């Protein structure tokens, strides 16, 4: 069986991916993290092995697990907008420098790396559909520090591409577009995965604070149910016919497009009709705020079509209802 090393397994993607791989009987999962509360259900599974670790502290212990395994999925990164500007240097050191160390262990021991790039690399790209192979990448002047995350991730993609081109690194990059479903990552957990925007909104409803609409909340986004997203990630790991080698693949549902405002209204509506609504405060309402932005973020999914024979199935309403439902029933009221 194939050994899958998941760095930063204690969260949204690690939970769903692990459940997926373990349902099949030809995988061995090694989940590395500093905690295990998010995947405790798997600690006793015969084919899951928790590994104590931190990519900023451990060097050797991680290198060892890269040599021991077959496929590597590094999910540790700080991807919360306020941080790009609040603690830029840490975002850079963790997201760029520490992950570069892991990319290098992979080329050194000739292992396969499945790397989470980001939908933010496209920046202010004018294409209606962001294309992994044709769209230009657009960011603002260096005096707009918000772009440091975007560019750091883009540079890593290029370094990976160079290793694959000059040193035989076998890799696949994937770019998730607002994945959502049960077991969302904490708003400030340094793990790549769940949509921060929908997480923030649900928190607004749960805590009784207002839903802020930056300049009207007109910017559009696409949302993907984790059942669809993880199926695609799963197929990248399978890599049938080796079709994913050297590929960059957007993973999103371009049909589930909505403005921040409409998404807010959809969650509210689903929220108002929920059986546990009374355990939460009254809706505080929509606050129009006004403070560099991205006005649209829709993916082209031709590569996912080609390399994975994948098409997203769950409609917007289903994703919304299920994500909110699991969240509300999981909250500790006391």
């Amino acid at each position: 069986r194939t050994r899958v090393l998941i760095l930063g397994v204690n969260g949204f993607i690690g939970n769903h991916l692990t459940e997926r791989l373990l349902r099949e009987d030809h995988y061995e999962v090694y989940g590395l993290d500093i905690g295990s509360d998010a995947i405790s259900r798997f600690l006793n599974h015969p084919h899951f092995h928790f590994v104590e670790g931190d990519i900023s502290i451990h060097s050797e212990w991680i290198e060892y697990h890269v040599k021991k395994c077959d496929v590597v999925l590094p999910l540790v990164a700080i991807a919360t907008p306020i941080e790009y500007t609040r603690n830029p240097l840490r975002v850079f050191e963790l997201d760029f420098e520490e992950n570069l160390r892991i990319i290098r262990y992979c080329v050194k021991y000739r292992k396969r790396i499945i790397f989470p790039s980001t939908s933010e690399v496209y920046g202010m790209c004018s294409d209606k559909y962001f294309d992994e192979d044709h769209s230009n990448l657009i960011v603002g002047p260096v005096n707009k520090p918000r772009w440091i995350y975007s560019v750091s991730k883009q540079l890593l993609d290029r370094v990976i591409w160079a290793y694959g081109e000059k040193e035989g690194l076998q890799f696949t990059l994937f770019r998730p577009f607002n994945w959502m479903g049960p077991r969302l990552d904490n708003l400030n957990a340094a793990r790549i995965g769940s949509s921060r925007a929908i997480t923030q909104l649900i928190l607004n409803l749960v805590e009784g604070s207002p839903i802020k609409l930056i300049d009207g909340g007109k910017q559009k986004r696409c949302f993907t149910d984790i059942r669809d997203g993880i199926e695609a990630l799963y197929r990248i790991i399978e890599n049938a016919g080796n079709r994913c080698d050297g590929e960059i693949i957007n993973i999103g549902n371009p049909e589930n497009e909505a403005s921040i405002e409409e998404l807010g209204e959809m969650l509210l509506a689903s929220f108002e009709k929920h059986p546990l609504r009374h355990h939460f405060p009254p809706f505080a309402g929509f606050r129009v705020v006004e403070s560099q932005d991205v006005e649209h973020e829709k993916p082209s999914i031709r590569n996912a079509h080609r390399c994975l024979d994948w098409e997203p199935k769950i409609d917007m309403q289903e994703t919304i209802d299920e994500t909110l439902d699991f969240f509300l029933r999981t909250v500790d009221l006391t």
